[PDB]
């Protein structure tokens, strides 16, 4: 298993919340 | 598992919240 | 396993909050 | 004359150019 | 003539350019 | 003639360029 996640250029204003994760990756993933 | 995460060039403002993470990696992630 | 996270040029203002964590690595993680 | 501009919760991101005026008001006014 | 600009609130990022001004207010203006 | 310009809560960033004002009154103004 081989991840690569790049951002390059972002812009993020007025977010306002519960913001979790930009990038992710993992083995296993589960969200109840 | 390899793990490959590269940010350039972010601009984040008035986020108010509860930002948990930006980059999030590992080998199991669960959220309740 | 092998994590790498890099991040340049960030600009973060008026984030007020809980910001927990800009990057995050780990083998196990959980939040509830 | 009477002039009343009133602006609230703003938000301008990427705008890049030449941007003059957000808000205007004159007796006379004349573009070439 | 009277002239009441107010501004509240406001979130400009990324404005690279010739940015004038963001509120103006004259008896006369003339642009060339 | 009565100019009142009040600005409150600003955030501005990255804003690289040739910023001339951000609030700005006058009895004539020119821009050649």
């Amino acid at each position: 298993l081989i991840v690569t996640q790049t951002m390059k250029g972002l812009d993020i204003q007025k977010v306002a919340g519960t913001w979790y994760s930009l990038a992710m990756a993992a083995s296993d993933i589960s969200l109840l």
